[PDB]
């Protein structure tokens, strides 16, 4: 359903150069997870019915950073500002999504296709669209399905993003990494989810909800057994997420 906009040769040169610079920066700074979170929080506010929110640069706005779900993302925005300044031609919208794509790549994840052309929109969406970590399958479908317009498969695959990073008690209140290798992008999230609670490792109620849902569970099983399958489905889902409301959604 996508019709991507034309951008100038200079714009595409900048995308390519920014991609390289983001790789070096994100790797050096060890901030891939935070950058993936930033891209996800930018995109996850999309409401299909109204065509509001989504990956349009609004996360840099103090008002959106102030959303409780976005605690700590001001760090991400600040970290990227010097780099972004080297690429004045790029939208913040594109830049943040590019950072998310690079975050997955540099941690060993699939190469998520990237298309430029998102415009920076003036108004952040209303607070409260990002999912609540204490809720379950019904809530996930409301947020990802009814609002964003993503599939059940996309929900499980994208939850796999927690294969990198950690929660922080000063941000969400939850604490610690989901995996033994929080800077490595692999299918370990699903492996850990299946094996039960292991000390030192996090499972949110929202993660656990995948285990009991009739549709989500076989996908968890699939991804734990087949990392290639996870990578394919993850790449598809991340692309869709990064393009919500963009070039038709
Ligand atoms: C399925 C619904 C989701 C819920 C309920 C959820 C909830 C959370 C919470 C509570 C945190 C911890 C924030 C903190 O304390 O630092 C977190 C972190 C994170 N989330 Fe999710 N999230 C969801 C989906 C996603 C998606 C779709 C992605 C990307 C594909 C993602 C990527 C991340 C990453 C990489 C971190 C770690 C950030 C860091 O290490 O600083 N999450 N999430
Ligand atoms: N969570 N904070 C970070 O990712 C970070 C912040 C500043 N410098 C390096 C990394
Ligand atoms: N309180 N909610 C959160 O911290 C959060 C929710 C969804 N994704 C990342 C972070």
């Amino acid at each position: 359903g996508k019709s991507y906009p034309t951008v100038s040769a200079d714009y595409q040169k900048a995308v390519e150069k920014a991609k390289k610079k983001l790789r070096g920066f994100i790797a050096e700074k060890r901030c891939a997870p935070l950058m993936l979170r930033l891209a996800w929080a930018s995109a996850g506010t999309f409401d299909k019915g109204t065509k509001t929110g989504g990956p349009f640069g609004t996360i840099k706005h103090p008002a959106e950073l102030a959303h409780s779900a976005n605690n700590g993302l001001d760090i991400a925005v600040r970290l990227l500002e010097p780099l972004k300044a080297e690429f004045p031609i790029l939208s913040y919208a594109d830049f943040y999504q590019l950072a998310g794509v690079v975050a997955v790549e540099v941690t060993g994840g699939p190469e998520v296709p990237f298309h430029p052309g998102r415009e920076d929109k003036p108004e952040p969406p209303p607070e409260g669209r990002l999912p609540d970590a204490t809720k379950g399958s019904d809530h996930l479908r409301d947020v990802f399905g009814k609002a964003m317009g993503l599939t059940d498969q996309d929900i499980v695959a994208l939850s796999g993003g927690h294969t990198i990073g950690a929660a922080h008690k000063e941000r969400s209140g939850f604490e610690g990494p989901w995996t033994s290798n929080p800077l490595i992008f692999d299918n370990s999230y699903f492996t850990e989810l299946l094996s039960g609670e292991k000390e030192g490792l996090l499972q949110l109620p929202s993660d656990k909800a995948l285990l009991s849902d009739p549709v989500f569970r076989p996908l968890v099983d699939k991804y734990a057994a087949d990392e290639d399958a996870f990578f394919a489905d993850y790449a598809e889902a991340h692309q869709k997420l990064s393009e919500l409301g963009f070039a038709d959604a």
